[PDB]
């Protein structure tokens, strides 16, 4: 589990967004795994707005962060999932290290800011849905 909270919007796992969530959508693409939603508090987090490819993430099923490279976003292929039908997915960027069911939401930060959240996994595989395009979370 997991959210960005910057300015008044909150940035989730589509396949996580709850009822309130979908009552104060603003957007969402499930080719990429996000949802944004409307909040009333302003938020804690700022986005980058860079090409960095090495940077840290917070793993949930361990309670640490690791660092990691990754590979730029792209369309990469994602098994079928109880949440999913097989499908491409796009804006994924996809890094060595660990993660299982339950660490989506973790945060992928860069020394300028946020750069996505946990999406996918693999075996020893972590995959993260780029959120440095979404120009408009800043205004
Ligand atoms: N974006 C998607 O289509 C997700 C939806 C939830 C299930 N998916 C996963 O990859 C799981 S959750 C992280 C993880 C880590 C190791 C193995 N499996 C997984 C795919
Ligand atoms: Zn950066």
């Amino acid at each position: 589990s997991g959210a960005i909270y910057v300015g008044n919007y909150r940035v989730v796992n589509r396949h996580l967004a709850t009822h309130n969530d979908w009552a104060n959508l603003v957007w969402e693409d499930s080719s990429r795994d996000l949802l944004v939603s409307s909040t009333t508090a302003q938020g804690c987090d700022t986005i980058a707005r860079c090409d960095c490819q090495t940077g840290v993430y917070y793993c949930s099923s361990r309670r640490k962060h690791y660092p990691v490279s990754f590979s730029k976003p792209s369309l990469i292929f994602v098994e079928a999932s109880e949440y999913y039908p097989a499908r491409y997915q796009s804006h994924l960027m996809l890094a060595v290290g660990h993660s299982e069911p339950g660490d989506c939401g973790g945060i992928l930060r860069c020394q300028h800011g946020v750069v996505g959240i946990v999406s996918t996994g693999g075996n020893g595989l972590v995959g993260f849905a780029d959120v440095r395009d979404l120009l408009w979370l800043d205004e």
